[PDB]
């Protein structure tokens, strides 16, 4: 309920920072990384796991996790540590395919100024997040909640909606609990 937390700093020499910049330098190679944290919040980290049980028990064959990029200012790194990516913080979100939080495939997308924004020092900042993608669709700016799967049963949504079906670049995820921080990227240009 409280949904206290840790930062748990790895070491470059540890096997977890080697995984975790390598797929950040798919990207982002000419960025210069300067720490990865780990963030172990208990209550999140059951709460998001409950989710994806139940939604391991629907999507039948759908590899419904996803481990995506999201850039944020220096200054929201203790909400999102605390409280994930809850409603109050979509408010401050693009709404070009809808009011949810914005996840990205590549670490260069979310590396953008208007996303991962510089903070005094000129450090930006990037979460490697877990996300339940599961069943998904193409979205739009009006939705505040995923659309219907089926007509004749609508009380069943979708559980995010990306930019393209077949080939996606960002995804759209609405529910709170459906997006764990694990990682948290500190780089500069
Ligand atoms: O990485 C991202 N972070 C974010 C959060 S922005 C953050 C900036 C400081 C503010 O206080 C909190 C919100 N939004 C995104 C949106 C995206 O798509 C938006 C266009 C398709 C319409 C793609 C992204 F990669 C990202």
């Amino acid at each position: 309920k409280q949904q206290n937390f840790c930062v748990v700093e790895l070491l470059p020499s540890d096997p977890e920072y080697n995984t975790v910049a390598s797929k950040f330098n798919q990207t982002c190679s000419h960025f210069r990384i300067e720490k990865i944290e780990r963030i172990q919040n208990p209550d999140l980290w059951n709460s998001y796991q409950a989710k994806k049980k139940t939604m391991d028990a629907k999507n039948g064959q759908t590899m419904n996790e996803k481990q995506l990029f999201h850039g944020t200012d220096a200054g929201s790194v203790p909400h999102v540590n605390r409280n994930g990516f809850n409603r109050s913080y979509a408010g401050k979100n693009a709404v070009a395919y809808g009011k949810g939080t914005y996840f990205a495939v590549n670490a260069n997308y979310s590396a953008n100024d208007t996303y991962s924004r510089p903070d005094a020092n000129g450090r930006k900042h990037v979460y490697y997040v877990r996300v339940l993608t599961g069943i998904y669709t193409h979205g739009n700016h009006s939705l505040i909640v995923p659309p219907s799967k089926n007509p004749q049963n609508p009380t069943d949504l979708y559980d995010t909606v990306t930019d393209n079906v077949h080939h996606p670049s960002l995804f759209v995820a609405f529910y709170d609990y459906q997006a764990y921080p694990e990682y948290l990227i500190t780089f500069r240009k």
